[PDB]
């Protein structure tokens, strides 16, 4: 028995185990429980606090897998299966994981809370690509990592009722960021320096509860990588939300709120993750089907909204997007590309996949969207037609949503910092046409190029470094600049007056002015008008 | 006759004329100014076709240049050279038709190419006796026939009640017609080749020129054309017969008059001078590069819009030489823009920028208006003055120049034509508009004209140079279709304008630079996306 692996949090007694990270030892607790499993009558409803256990507990391991949909495209494939479930399934799901160093801190260090991405449909705490070790290790920062419920069992809605309220899997997140607040001092983590950081989906929820101010008392600082919770994909009304529930109801054989959700609940997980995907209203990609709903409980009003007449002050964000934020989603369905080839594409097949990348656009909308992304020199170049198609889901999804986001916090009294991430990770396995994806700047934040065996470059290993550093300094000081080093170059604030925002890659920072600016302003400015009116 | 130089007596087919030779830098040219192709289009000839000018008795006096046709006159800026340069230049008289030939000294043996100038000044002014125009340089230096017309402009050439039998519209046009008819008969007497006749023209003169090109009757009238700065497509040189007949009867109401025969008859008993004053009061709405009184879509001398045209049109077997200036719309900013002038920066506030857009795009609505701003509006200093004054310099001359030049050059390539592109960035070292203006709309002309060449001018060497280079280029398209130097294979050359690579060339102090695309995304927007904006 190691005493530096023993902790004592409110629900009784832990035990974790002693993990090798590359340069020592790293404590690390996982599969720590902070909910009663939301199972059976608790399916659809909000989570209710983990009751105290008897004995040690042993957390050496990590826990099940919330229930999700499975990635079968490309089966046997290292750039799918990085992303699917690395644990059994269940939809007793809800723990936690903390990493510390070893031994456990002296003082009150920083936390940083992890929140994973996956479209709100998938993903855990537990895949490698999210090992606190690194960043535990290298820089003796406390990091923690939820799983919470995704898919149907954790954002199903009938808004209104009782039963299946909505935002659960928020609420998952939540009941998580409390439980930080009561037990990381046993850690030796700080409850007064929690930063919270994920990427996409996890961004979207990060940005979730700085606009819900039941959260906001459980954080301090926080980081969205390529999310946010405005946007096409990151919200749905409750009119959308209760027409996607009844149908995939329906689906199933379903069946009054009650008699529907009390049906539902009778269903197999399995069965419910089978119909998933049949509920969305147009043929599309980056839609999805559950997603965190505008209830005007957890979000009073819209993210667009509550961006707008937020009043962000005592706020420091740190906000970016990799270089090919679309590509990825391509091959998820628009006729002409693959993975497998060059993905050269033709004029037709670039309107047609516009229809589907921009799926609520009028016919009107979706032509303007053709005329500002076709190169007038080149209208009928492959290659060029190619990369705009990834561009225009890119930016319509996630960069335009960004500099919205950005401005916004910005221009309401919040601190921000920006950055495009533009190292394509040389252990890459998609084809080069897709750049840096979706998703892989994760890998270097957490600081895997440090484990030999992985095979990353030398320069590789002095990035992620780098990148340990911006990010543990931000959750440090709201700041991601270095105060110890005295010749950077700084990283500056971004601003709406001077849009300022650094490149992340190998060469050192680059400072770079307007995010996307004339093609954002198309997106964020004109495109509204021309729908609200048409 | 006896004691006359005998190289100055000439006959044409109406009579003998007397020209006079004049000192060119290089030596002498021959003239023949004021001649007279037409009936006089006065009285009940107001507003009615031209008809060919009856023959005389004895020697006609082609030594001086006749009258201007009847126009306004410009007083923004009074005693300025800016302005002045292109009021007019001889007496304004509603018995303006006439025509000057320019010529070697002596006249040429064998047929030479004929250049025909085409006036600008917005279908409301222009004359073909401005020093700017004079046709001096070309004839001595090149050895070219030169040819320019005065056609009727503002309502005498443009007003029309569509339908009517005496005010059809167009008669401008038609005026322009018959002076290319009286080439054809009579240029030869001249030592010109009637078979190798270029048109150019500069803004409305270039919209006229496009508009022969496309009417069937002035076809088998010319081989070539030179359009600068001008199309017959676009948003101001032509209007719907509906809106042509509105604007005449309103100008009708205006004058006191009220059938159609009695309205124009009404109007042709009114004082040519009374018509000019209320000129500008039949415009639909506040705005900037719009006419009142411009060529109509009548059905007849055009068949269709210039567009449809354009569109289906068959140009195999002809060359065309295209081009803008660099700065097309600085010019008309300060004829109505809140916020411009001549003698201040013009920078201007955001307000100023939206305010100006609507006056610039003047046909737009509230959605179009807001997409011109969002796409000129730079977003990373969205309130910079400079940007937003050189902003709205550019939507104006992209929405009424380089936009439909782009067009047209593209169908027309695409549809058989041999196309050249340009795109001028020289500013005249003598020009007198402020700095801000750029290279500013019809300063390209005196450099086309060779007037650098006098010394008295006081251009500067280089100028002088660049201008015998132009020369050079338009005489070269006008004998060959080509303007580059058969010859001369050192200076890079001058390849077509295609659909496929859209290659133009700039025209400057330095060597000719090959560029591809004009203004190939802001025209996209202009050309593909408001238009389909329109029909929602
Ligand atoms: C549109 C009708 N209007 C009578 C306003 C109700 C304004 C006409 C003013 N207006 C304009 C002008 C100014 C700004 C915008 C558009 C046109 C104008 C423009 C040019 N190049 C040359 C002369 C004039 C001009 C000459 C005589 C009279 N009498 C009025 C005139
Ligand atoms: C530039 O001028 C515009 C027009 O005003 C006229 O010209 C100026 C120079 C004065 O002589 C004035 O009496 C004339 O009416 C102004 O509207 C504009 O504000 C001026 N720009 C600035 C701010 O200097
Ligand atoms: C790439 O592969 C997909 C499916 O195998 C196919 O639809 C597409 O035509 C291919 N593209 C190329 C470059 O041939
Ligand atoms: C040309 O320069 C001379 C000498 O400076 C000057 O007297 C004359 O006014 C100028 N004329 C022009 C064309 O500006």
């Amino acid at each position: 028995e190691d005493p530096q692996l023993l902790v004592r949090v409110r629900g009784g007694q832990l035990r974790g185990i002693r993990l090798k990270a590359p340069g020592g030892p790293v404590s690390a607790f996982l599969g720590i429980p902070f909910a009663e499993p939301p199972v059976g009558s608790r399916r659809f409803m909000p989570p209710e606090p983990k009751r105290p256990w008897s004995g040690v507990l042993d957390a050496t391991t990590f826990q099940n897998v919330c229930y999700q949909y499975v990635d079968t495209l490309y089966p046997g494939f290292e750039g799918t299966e990085m992303w699917n479930p690395n644990r059994e399934l269940s939809e007793d799901c809800l723990y936690l994981n903390v990493w510390t160093p070893y031994p456990r801190p002296a003082s009150p260090t920083p936390v940083l809370i992890w929140i994973y991405g996956g479209g709100f449909y998938s993903g855990a705490a537990s895949l490698d690509v999210y090992d606190g070790r690194f960043l535990a290790q290298v820089e003796g920062a406390v990091l923690v990592s939820m799983n919470y419920r995704v898919g149907t069992f954790g954002f199903l809605a009938l808004p209104g009722s009782r039963e299946a309220p909505g935002n659960v899997g928020l609420l998952d997140q939540r009941l998580a960021l409390q439980w930080v607040q009561e037990n990381i001092a046993a850690f030796g983590g700080d409850p007064m320096s929690v930063t919270l950081f994920g990427e996409s989906a996890g961004a979207a929820s990060v940005g979730m509860h700085i606009l819900s101010l039941p959260s906001r008392s459980l954080f301090h600082r926080a980081v969205l990588q390529s999310g946010t919770p405005n946007g096409p994909w990151a919200t749905v009304s409750a009119g959308e939300a209760r027409r996607r529930a009844t149908l995939l109801a329906r689906l199933v054989g379903c069946p009054n709120d009650t008699e529907l959700i009390a049906c539902l609940r009778t269903r197999p997980a399995q069965d419910l993750v089978d119909h998933e995907w049949h509920v969305l209203p147009q043929e599309s990609i980056f839609r999805f089907s559950f997603v965190p709903v505008v209830d005007g409980d957890f979000l009073s009003d819209t993210p667009e909204a509550l961006i707008n007449t937020g009043d962000f002050q005592d706020l420091q964000v740190l906000v970016g997007v990799v270089k090919d934020e679309g590509s990825y989603f391509l091959v998820y369905g628009v006729p002409g590309f693959s993975k497998d080839n060059e993905s050269l594409i033709s004029r037709a097949q670039f309107l047609a996949g516009v229809r589907i990348g921009v799926p609520q656009a009028s016919d009107l909308a979706a032509e303007a969207v053709v005329l500002h992304y076709t190169d007038w020199l080149h209208p009928e170049d492959p290659t060029h037609l190619r990369d705009a198609m990834s561009a225009v889901v890119g930016d319509h999804n996630v960069v335009c949503p960004v500099a919205q986001l950005a401005g916004r916090l910005a221009a309401q009294g919040a601190r921000v910092y920006a950055y495009i991430f533009e190292h394509r990770a040389s252990t890459l396995t998609w084809p080069l046409w897709m750049g840096v994806p979706h998703g892989y700047e994760i890998e270097f934040i957490f600081g895997l190029p440090l484990d030999p065996s992985l095979n990353y470059t030398t320069e590789e290993r002095i990035f992620a470094q780098r990148l340990m550093k911006y990010w543990t300094n931000f959750a440090r000081t709201g700041d991601p600049n270095d105060p110890r080093d005295s010749k950077s170059p700084q990283w500056p604030p971004y601003t709406t007056a001077a849009q300022q925002y650094v490149s992340l890659n190998l060469k050192p920072l680059e400072v770079r002015r307007g995010l996307r600016a004339q093609t954002c302003a198309f997106w964020n400015r004109f495109l509204p008008k021309l729908l609200s009116a048409t």
